[PDB]
């Protein structure tokens, strides 16, 4: 048995709906020490330590685009951690030191009697997201730290496409229209440079730069595949690998590719 393992066995409409099974809490990080600001939104009840993740938000913006995935995640069982930055004109390189350290503090918590998270995370397991710049930065916090479960940008930017060395399963979400951060220069060469690891590509259908954003279209799509993904990769929840690993026929998805994932 999975001792990571948390919560019944899934279906589409389970992750297709706004939230997973899960109570969930958060809480504004008093004194946030290597990045800006931090909301961490934690499940009440998961039924055991679940894996954390740091998520964060693009150039000139601030946590209300990234957001909607706190409640989203941590409904399912996982500890998320949404930030802002010193400074929204931060580039990829010092957002993914800002990731890191928002990381570092949700360990740090887990081990602060005073703190909700008190011994609710299994600080070996955390994993990476952000849009856009904040991409850039999960990619490279990918790049920097193999031991990171899973990674998860959403419409990349980077100064640099290649990220050959990346290790860690991850989830490319592209939006087709993207005039920021065009899917021909970023994101697509971004998911083509990854040779050695489960990876995954998914392309919404006509979407602008802030498809994946708080506010989208396609929360039913985008969370099913965040969370299946999260699931299958850093809690081995092989009850997620057709979700996590499978096209989803879905006609909000202009593009799909995947390589090196189990789907059994």
């Amino acid at each position: 048995t999975n001792p990571y393992a948390r919560g019944p066995n899934p279906t589409a409409a389970s992750l297709e709906a706004s939230a997973g099974p899960f109570t969930v809490r958060s809480f504004t990080v008093s004194r946030p020490s290597g990045y800006g600001a931090g909301t961490v939104y934690y499940p009440t009840n998961a039924g055991g330590t679940v894996g954390a993740i740091a998520i964060v938000p693009g150039y000139t913006a601030r946590q209300s685009s990234i957001k909607w995935w706190g409640p989203r995640l941590a409904s399912h069982g996982f500890v998320v951690i949404t930030i802002d930055t010193n400074s929204t004109f931060d580039y990829p390189s010092s957002r993914s030191s800002q990731q890191m350290a928002a990381l570092r503090q949700v360990a740090s918590l887990n081990g602060d009697s005073s703190s909700p998270i008190y011994g609710k995370v299994d600080t070996a397991r955390m994993g990476v997201m952000g849009h856009s710049m904040g991409g850039g930065a999960s990619l490279r916090s990918a790049a920097n730290n193999p031991s990171l479960k899973a990674a998860i940008p959403q419409a990349p930017w980077d100064s640099q496409t290649n990220f050959s060395s990346v290790t860690v399963p991850t989830l490319i979400f592209a939006c087709e229209n993207d005039s920021i951060a065009p899917v021909n220069s970023h994101a697509l060469p971004i998911y083509d440079s990854m040779s050695r690891n489960a990876k995954q590509f998914l392309e919404i259908n006509g979407g602008s730069h802030s498809c994946a954003n708080s506010g989208n279209s396609n929360q039913a799509l985008i969370g099913k595949k965040g969370v299946a993904w999260m699931k299958r990769f850093m809690d081995n929840d092989t009850r997620y690998s057709t979700f996590a690993c499978e096209n989803p026929n879905s006609t909000a998805v202009s593009d799909f590719r995947t390589a090196n994932c189990s789907l059994e």
